[PDB]
């Protein structure tokens, strides 16, 4: 079980963040779902009763990112887990892409992730026990030619995770990430035609509910042990 | 459960291979323990009844490595899993080390691992379903200055695993590895004084029984999904 | 020689960008020095005569980053080389650092670098011949525990460079980077006390004039060949 | 110039080792060419006069690898440079390849390289000044799916080089490697049909004489600076 522990999930309104939030709830926890889409959250706040706490944060406003931390402790307190799942996608060639989404992407996939971790760590250091999981990707361990802006952001995540945990583990904290291949998501529309055609694998891609069990296996682990990364991909995906 | 599946484990006579073999047996499987030490195996063949099949193979004789495959099918058949856990250690500076152990190490940590995989794959391609797990290390993802010969071998393993699975997954096969930090083992005597002192962490290092559960989680996984690597280390180990 | 070719250098007002700009000038080229400090540039515009073109760009305003490209072609045209040397530093623990510099850093070390490349590439694709060099770091190939925010940005650069060149080389373009260890720079004040003490190596660290010769060796290279990266560090630096 | 320095080159009888040996000779040095093919060496010993010293070493006999070091000091002494260029190739799928060449390859591409370095280092530590260059490959920085056995060996080389230099640089020694893409070589016959077709690039591949100049640039470098690696590939090669 997850006893009476509290967890926060960015981008929880949909996709992996959604699957991760629902799986934590099952194990017995209050979960604070964070995303920009309140209308999407609303439907979750009721058919999930009481234990689902919504928190609307653009997360792309420096003022909003800082709202995050205290608001969690305000709304529920008892923070023991953070899951920075918030992420986007930009694929194809570098030209033919706008300067805009780029900025927005790296800031959400890198800047936001770091700031969130930076802002929630003081709590865990006083309290001791802390747990942090970042949503990485298979692109963190491969130079995928068709997503230069996306893979690079995940390479930054790879470094950041293993390096930051080296300066925090003395305070009873665990840090890790999940590096999944392609997964069913609205983000699949943001792909280029390079591959995708690959993602037509009758090896039904990866289901977002499957990675959540890995997240649980990472959380539900002897405190003495830390799982820093997990490389998972659809068996019938060529990479 | 592991139904009536059969598995083979190199270096199963002790350490991680030993923990891995025992955990498979629990899930319900015949396991072929492979190692050079028959006297060590003997004690396992009886107090583990019937389901423990011994196979004495030096594994450092080209003639013996080839004995491996048919002998498994001879002794029990029904091979669905291979675990290349056989490995050794060489630490310290490069000078002050003998040319000999080196050769012996790389051959066992690289040459033997590959040959074993090469020799058991034909079976799985005809049969379809196959599963392969290689025992890697945290050194596969770090340039540890105090074990030049050991880390490099694990970097080769990192490449080999993810690259070989790209040319086999079309035949219903899963390939992956486990990259654990330091673990209680007779190999701990082979360490230099560089760190080790680190391994005095009252964060009781890593227990070999804990990684075995990760191996099960890798095996006991939807066939559609493949876990390629798992980074685990003692929480109180600085790396 | 660099014939009548033109080059642009970000952060050219000081440090590696300064050394790189001066070395190009020697080989025979007009160089557009780009930086926020006009007063620093001014002194360079006169004691370097005619061939030094200044361009004041904050580079941390989306409106200013887009000013870059046309202004180069406006001020001098004939662009054949881009050098994205602009970068900053953030070291120490993650806590004890402000959310602000972080954002500013990743945006300059990642977002700005990409946008600059994105905006200058169309020219080279029409013209054919193009050359791009990014200033990376030794941290691009190591998880330095004491600079989590800086190393991660360089890991992104490592991916970005080798991956972007795979989708441009068909148009007669070369892309690469330089990954130097610590070098004498005003950025040395931004270091933590972790190491630095190392940088007291009577092995006089690395001189910024030495890396510039590597840049020339990268540029001054058979067009048929592309140098993608160069790992250089002070001989007496432990990493 | 290379003053009156002496250098040793493994696999110098042909290919990159051949180009490297000839380029050193030009700069002014005695060079000991090492290879299994005496008949190939013979033709070099005469039309290259006096400064070319042959040394026939199988290099795949543990007894022969140890012959190496003293014999160099026997034949010429004054060793200041070692170049471990000796290497082979194995491509295609893992099945369809023999256990034999594999063993032979990893031993020559990994075991032999290490042993050679291990055996020549004591000299340089007493003498102080030393220089070591290992012939790596682009495969050291990519998981090439069509050469599992070759790339993995180069990943080991990548670790070995940067990690070994960390425990030797205090004795006035420089260590590095060259990571070139595909190059014209008799080893081109050992390729699979996967790509090769790529190597039909009218971007004339890479010429072995071009990498030698990089080697010189690595050697001919301020002692205070060490070039640890150089990533070079044919501009019109997709990787
Ligand atoms: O939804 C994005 C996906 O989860 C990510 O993993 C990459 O797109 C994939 O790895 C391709 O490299
Ligand atoms: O028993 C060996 C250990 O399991 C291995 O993981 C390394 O020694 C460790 O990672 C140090 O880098
Ligand atoms: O000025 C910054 C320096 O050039 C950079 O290279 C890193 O600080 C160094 O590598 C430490 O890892
Ligand atoms: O002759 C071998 C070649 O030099 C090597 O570099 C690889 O074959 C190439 O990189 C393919 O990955």
């Amino acid at each position: 079980e997850l006893e009476g522990k509290v967890a926060a999930v960015t981008g929880a309104a949909s996709g992996i963040g959604l699957a991760s939030a629902e799986a934590m709830l099952a194990a017995g926890a209050r979960v604070v779902m964070v995303d920009r889409d309140e209308a999407a959250l609303k439907a979750l706040c009721n058919k999930h009763g009481d234990t689902v706490i919504p928190l609307v944060v653009d997360l792309l406003d420096p003022e909003d990112c800082a709202t995050l931390l205290p608001r969690v402790l305000e709304k529920a307190c008892q923070l023991d887990i953070l899951h920075a799942n918030a992420g986007t996608y930009v694929g194809g060639d570098l030209v033919d892409a706008d300067t805009m989404a780029i900025d927005r992407m790296l800031n959400l996939n890198v800047n936001v992730v770091m700031k969130n971790v930076h802002d929630v760590l003081p709590h865990m250091i006083e309290r001791r026990t802390g747990d942090i999981i970042v949503t990485s990707s298979l692109a963190a361990h491969f130079p995928t030619p068709w997503e230069p802006v996306y893979a690079s952001s995940k390479w930054a995540i790879n470094c950041f995770v293993q390096t930051v945990r080296r300066q925090v583990f003395k305070h009873g904290i665990r840090v890790g990430s999940i590096s999944p291949g392609p997964v069913v998501s609205a983000l699949l529309a943001d792909w280029p035609p390079e591959k995708l055609k690959e993602a037509r694998d009758s090896g039904s891609l990866l289901e977002a509910s499957d990675v959540a069990e890995v997240v649980m296996f990472m959380l539900t682990r002897p405190r003495g042990m830390t799982i820093r990364d997990v490389l998972m991909l659809p068996t019938n995906f060529d990479l």
